């Protein structure tokens, strides 16, 4: 389960962690995060995120 980064501000989504405050529980892979979700720091959509190929 891979991490994703917001390319506009650097936030990193960690599927272990999730984004619970926004309704994205731990263990939610990026692709299953509802498509209306936006970066918690900067507010941008998911289409500015990239998978962290480390
Ligand atoms: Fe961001």
């Amino acid at each position: 389960m891979k991490k994703y980064t917001c390319t506009v501000c650097g936030y990193i989504y960690d599927p272990e962690d999730g984004d619970p405050d926004d309704g994205v529980n731990p263990g939610t892979d990026f692709k299953d995060i509802p498509d209306d979700w936006v970066c918690p720091l900067c507010g941008v959509g998911k289409d500015e995120f990239e998978e962290v190929e480390e």
